[PDB]
């Protein structure tokens, strides 16, 4: 496939995932 | 839009277990009822020695509770606490059933299985599977014995439907309409095809199938966008590949519609098979078609994926 | 770069509903105008009894407001509050039209507007575009005046709309009608009859999602170029490898490295070549490596484009 | 469910390095033992001059500590600090082994060792496993005693290792040696020769990634079943549609609905069927729909499986 | 591991613009130098009237600064502020060059440059590399001295650039010119005419994305090995299954398990084998299982490499 998985359910600069 | 209070009667102090809050009394007066809105439900928490409001509860969650008074109708949960604790904090002050519902939005044994209907359900699942098997087997070249099982399955289906009496009922009706129809060959082929809809009766018994249905209902727009992108790509690349090969003798593609299928099996990376009789320009067009197909499939699908993931975790 | 104040005249206290802030007046006087910059707009909130500034508002959002004075020009939204509260909070103090505008970037004539019962014009235009596409595809069929009349009616409608209207939309509008007027070596004829397909892009003015796709392409041109570069590198490398794996065998499947290019593509994008038997063991190993590397090089750059498309779609 | 105390005995103040906390003594007395639960372990931190509890440690993580007393048994780490700081934060107050253990779930025998003399045994074992796999795949060749000796040496080594050792690893080891002893209807012979391939799974004992894959499969059995169910639904539906599209045309490509199943599969997974010419326009439309729906149905459940694999992989490292 | 101070000399108060911090002087005594470590660099901030330390700076970021003293060696940026502001905060107090450096890791000779006269040299090198690749591809054509002159001009330019310049870049530059001088058993000839393709890797010096890809591969070599291992296991298993499905059938499509190996691959990667008719029902079932397992075993390892590439690409810009 090409999606290879999720996009992270949100990708913003200084996102809460990276916080 | 919500209304915020403006300064200039007397200001009161709130002590949430050491976190001191000071607000105008008019701000607390804005919302009637509620623990802090009226003096009747808050006089117990008064401290005569300190003239302070003492609320020995979670400190970080009082900011949102006060902000509801501050914003005069806007209640948003800050990202510092789980949702479980916030639901408990809001219930303490009794903000109001209508206010809590905003964040909420943020015989007959067949539906409710209770011991004995836990079997009826398994019999229904077995009968649905048996009907599917009979359908597939009777389509075989090697093949009354199938008709008897089919009519037994239909009798069970209609018995369940008539005892029961959205979309489940519609599917149940559709699963038995073609059998009663049999009691231009294009119509016959169409009804024999729509006989396959009995496979969707597993939605009543499969939790994942209902999740998929809800995901489709939620992301109809994204599905339409994906179909539109695919259609545009197919038209463009089929036209390009047809015009890249029209000038050669014994052209592989007779017309642009004849190339449509090819375009599809190149955008979805299914593959067409034989590809030799197409020249260099056709090969370049095919490479571009493959790349654009990967992009146009990877673009909108993750939104539907996200919707399905959310619905799956909400169910469990 | 921004400048911050340094200590050594008098300090003042700011009470944001119980959250006391103490800052040097030199910091407060750094920015002229504004609610806190000048004494005229902040004397109203002064408390003569306690010599304190009272601002009965959202406590957690004042940290960014003070930090803007602290950093002397840097205003960043902390990740603790929704966007709605921050936008309203900054408007309360009137930080400045330029300051708020800078933060915004951190995150007849009836045709263009589909209002005043002009949606009928839009649906007629969409129907004409679809009819033109269908007529083009059907006239490419081998089975075929009747098509020319419909095509020229569509061209008259398109040119009437373009002339009454008078960016990329206008360029597409012009290109959609150039080839018809051109026809009033055969390679140029083939090119113009191919570029006639650009009428499919006329749906951009009416389809919101296709504009999102165009904006995503504009934003991720760099990633698209990187993906094309990676695909070219992989195709060249694996085509050379597979061709040299068959050099020593008679009746070679691939006559030359360029001949293998197409094959590499359908292995890099996992589309499929079809017949694969006359390839030896070394060619099969090279093909497996090509498939894996193509999967890798396709999966590497597509998430960026997917994220851009998702961001644009959910911002729209 | 947890119980929270309600107000009306004496109130005390807690000073976490300047961050003042005020809490009723009844809330503090709810939990016995612990640094703050009993006067024995908290009188040392008393300040006679100010009548205050002084705790010169991390300010932001004390909110969860007090909330544990506030909720009377509910302890969750707020998302403002790393896990390392919060893990050591609890150990200071000694809330209890059971409380800490509950939070943990919120986020000869010379062979099973890593000694210098044990790595050689491991490398010999993995070499023997690889040699057995190679011998299998070579003895299946058309061109072919020499293989039997190598196979019996590998079997002897496997039995010796199993006997020295004496879940699922032992089951795999048993299966890897059963067929050789079995040889000492042709369908049974074919089945045993097929199950001989399970020797490849013995690499799980020596491969860290393979155990991660096994744990991921065990965790996501439900998602795997959902994916299989969706595939089955799609295959049945699209095979039936494509068969009935060619019902009215002579020389039908698909003789029956089951015959089309394979086709449906290699269209849902985008593998590809190959020749497609004798199929009419309706069959092509059904095939396009099948390809799109297969892409969607294979894309839907795999995020959960890959997230589980990511979680297990990062937990291992 | 870090050491935390314990209570029982004098306590001091820190007023970070209204946020009062109270800590033991021993905690401030733990780290020498620094603005707060020694009286010399902090006396200016003392307030004689209030006996307090006043720092008119950011309030939310002082918690990490105090925790460095609190934890005695641990500095973690709390997730409430961007890295830009926190980088300036640590510089204000001058925690120490070693402390700041440790946190950094937590998150003529004109040819190797970019000036007005170096740009033309770079564009010339890129053009020469592209020309060499084109000459290679066209000299492999069946329709064909004229190519040798262009080849030797490219080689002279390559060796001139290498000599002027004088890791991995120099290795690639060397390998790009070894085969030309080698020419001055046909297996070695085939190997050298194959390794001539390495000239295409010289574009790394001029392409920023290619270096990002190389860094991603270096970082995720472990994940690449895991993916290769999973593919090998799946190929062996499914080749064995599909071969033994046709073992008892006459006119078997697959002669041996290695013969089926290729098939397995083009089913795990969903490339497609092509003709599939002569395979029976059991072979088709095995093929469907192989397709599903290949989808799974490809979707599992790739996202880690995807994350590494995204991180490197966004760190570059
Ligand atoms: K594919
Ligand atoms: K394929």
């Amino acid at each position: 496939a090409a999606v290879a998985g999720l996009y992270g359910l949100g990708k913003k600069r200084q996102h809460r995932k990276k916080q």
